[PDB]
């Protein structure tokens, strides 16, 4: 467990999202580009909320 997740590394689409409820930003990078951001480690980011459906 490393949560070394940030909004670069992010995909489009997705609200990264904390696990508190809080909406912290949406992926930033499109994947259309080859996305390979640093692997600095946003903890108050937890996960990719992409649209439930």
């Amino acid at each position: 467990d490393r949560i070394c997740t940030n909004c670069c590394a992010g995909t489009k689409g997705c609200k990264y999202f904390s696990d508190d409820g809080t909406f912290v930003c949406e992926g930033e990078s499109d994947p259309r580009n080859p996305k390979a951001c640093t692997l600095n480690c946003d903890p108050r980011i937890a996960y990719g909320v992409c649209p439930r459906s």
